[PDB]
């Protein structure tokens, strides 16, 4: 009930209110705050577009990912490093083009952003392009391509590490000879999930996700029975970002867990594999106890788009929490059928106040 007040203050006309709610969003804001954050990032206000990046990556959500790719294109260089630092944080392979062109920004801190994004991706084709940023003209950059090589660590930088060793000059053969001197990834996290130590489990969940390999499905799947629901929760949305059809069953159990976040996660997850065998469960969670987990009921049945989800949205029009009405608004409008139409009707001229106003308005935008 905190965030709903800093999502409101995000379009306020005050400059100044915009970054305390963005700055708030960055420590407490969840996967209900993203589309207003992405909004966010087209302000007038160079601190809020920044404070904006700054928490998109925080949640993690791949829908911020075309966004923050033209947020690298900003006018202001503190916003292009917050955004390449967001796309690190991210994880989704679509960045690497763009980010390795980041790696040519006129400002050197920029550089050192995209340079640690590519590095915490892993993605390969950055590799040469890290590698001739160990030339670059500012040795904080330089240093930073050698760590953003080291986290990748294929045998493509060692193949280049030595091709450096036997021949670099300066900066990059001191990288290179170090790295003799001191010295396939999708099984390894998935033996992680069987880990003793719950950051390494948390970690391999987060890290089969971003990677988006179908064979960490099943090992995902059992991972929503975790002991901890943080991995219970990394685990479910794994399986959204993997969009792999197994995952509906157990997801569906997911449902019902103890945890709310859990349960959060798995209506997301649900409405990314967009089975419609999630209509019903979703339909009876717009009733949870906890606002979130209503919300991500409507948004989930707003993405699957079923019929059936039609009038349990209307009810969920007079919610007590305020965006999860706000959400099915939405969601009545994405299925949008012939059933939607005249529900509406009826609810511009039979409803009252929020529903009465969102049926008006789904009324004026329906005409031409
Ligand atoms: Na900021």
């Amino acid at each position: 009930e905190k965030v709903e007040m800093y999502i409101k203050n995000l379009q306020d006309d005050s400059y100044y209110v915009r970054r305390a709610a963005a700055y708030a969003l960055g420590k407490i804001g969840d996967e209900r705050a993203v589309e207003p954050l992405i909004k966010a990032l087209k302000d007038e206000d160079a601190w809020v577009r920044r404070a904006a990046a700054d928490a998109l990556g925080q949640i993690g959500d791949e829908r911020a990912v075309e966004p923050l790719i033209k947020a690298l294109k900003d006018e202001d260089g503190w916003v292009r490093q917050s955004a390449a630092v967001a796309l690190g944080q991210i994880g989704d392979e679509r960045a690497v083009e763009p980010l390795i062109k980041a790696l040519k920004d006129e400002d050197w801190f920029v550089r050192i952003a995209a340079a640690f994004a590519l590095g915490e991706i892993g993605d390969e084709r950055a590799v040469e392009p890290l590698i001739k940023a160990l030339k670059d003209e500012d040795g904080w950059v330089r240093q930073s391509a050698a760590d953003a090589l080291g986290e990748i660590g294929g045998e493509r930088v060692r193949a280049a590490m030595e091709k450096l060793a036997e021949t670099g000059t300066g900066f990059a053969r001191k990288v290179a000879v170090n790295y003799l001197e001191t010295h396939e990834k999708v099984e390894m996290y998935i033996k992680n999930l069987q880990d003793d130590s719950m950051p390494v489990r948390y970690d391999a969940a987060d890290a089969l996700g971003k990677i988006g390999d179908e064979r960490a499905v099943e090992p995902l799947i059992k991972a929503l029975k975790d002991e901890d629901p943080n991995v219970r929760a990394s685990a479910a949305d794994a399986l959204g970002k993997i969009g792999d059809e197994r995952a509906v069953e157990p997801l569906i159990k997911a449902l019902k867990d103890e945890d709310g976040y859990v349960r959060f996660s798995a209506a997301l997850a649900l409405g990314k594999i967009g089975d419609e065998r999630a209509v019903e469960p979703l339909i009876k969670a717009l009733k949870d106890e906890d606002s979130r987990v209503r919300w991500s009921a409507a948004y989930a049945l707003g993405q699957i788009g079923d019929e059936r989800a039609v009038e349990p949205l209307i009810k969920a029009l007079k919610d007590e929490d305020w965006q999860v009405r706000k959400a099915a608004a939405v969601a009545l409008g994405k299925i949008g059928g012939e059933r939607v139409r005249a529900a509406m009707e009826k609810l511009a001229e039979t409803g009252t106040g929020f529903a009465r106003k969102v049926a008006v308005n789904y009324l004026e935008t329906h005409k031409s």
